[PDB]
């Protein structure tokens, strides 16, 4: 009865096979946009009081999946297997609990409303 | 005193109307943007096995409103109106619960910062 | 063990300032992208019954962060220091619990993915 929010932000790669997986699953839709990352690391200065920071920025791919029949933990597991590249840059998932969720066309609320 | 996010997903059209009514019943901000939404059916393949993935990529718009005073309920309820078309890519709405929002420019917290 | 999004809304300025002090704090990425904010406001129609909404639509800038070692209020109390000018457009910092997290590279789970 409990409803998530599945954040996937990743490389632009490998969309394709993850819509395969995604779909063999259950999940029926998702929405996706392109943002940006930004690494962060602290760098020395000349002085020995000195911080400085250090940054990139690159692309980034960021997947939504809303879901409640369709377990959490199979989505997740899903996205690691397929987006797994040991490289850097594979990116995270961030899962959040949904108060509620509406369909617009038919009306519902909860898990049916999905 | 809680403090909540409504996230409308939905067709491109139809937006000044809504600014129209949710300025009416207190809202005084929210955020937007466009993001694609897909679609993923589970298609035959020619074996007694195989599924395959069938998606379309479709165009959304993302709105963001954050609400205390003005009740969650009569938010929803006035996207749906609104947005009804009954054709299919009449969108949803997710809630979310906020632990705390702060306002930049005056340094208040909760529902006050709003 | 806890761990949230903080999510900047705010003025496209400024936001090197911003990587330099939460890079001193200890985060080490975060993620943005250029989204629109819209203010709604009641105005007077010529009846005495009207309500007619007025609104403009600005640019703003969308940071997010997740953090679970480094303190939330840290984070949140860095951002208002640099990004705070007094003119209103100064933006908001919205404050969300999370489930969960997994970096994909290495397949750990919790305060540790990050
Ligand atoms: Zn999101
Ligand atoms: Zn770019
Ligand atoms: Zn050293
Ligand atoms: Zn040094
Ligand atoms: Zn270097
Ligand atoms: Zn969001
Ligand atoms: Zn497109
Ligand atoms: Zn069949
Ligand atoms: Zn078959
Ligand atoms: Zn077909
Ligand atoms: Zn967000
Ligand atoms: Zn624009
Ligand atoms: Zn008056
Ligand atoms: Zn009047
Ligand atoms: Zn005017």
């Amino acid at each position: 009865s409990h409803m998530f929010k599945v954040e996937i932000v990743t490389r632009p790669a490998n969309f394709e096979k993850l819509k395969q997986e995604l779909g063999k699953i259950g999940v029926t839709s998702l929405t996706f946009s392109n943002v940006h990352g930004c690494g962060l690391q602290k760098a020395h200065t000349e002085l020995y009081r000195g911080v400085k920071i250090e940054s990139n920025v690159y692309e980034r791919l960021k997947i939504e999946i809303v879901v409640s029949k369709v377990p959490v933990d199979q989505v997740t597991e899903t996205a690691k297997r397929v987006l797994k590249t040991g490289s850097p840059g594979d990116g995270k998932i961030f899962v959040y609990e949904i108060s509620n969720t509406i369909n617009i066309r038919t009306g519902e609320e909860g898990p049916e409303a999905l």
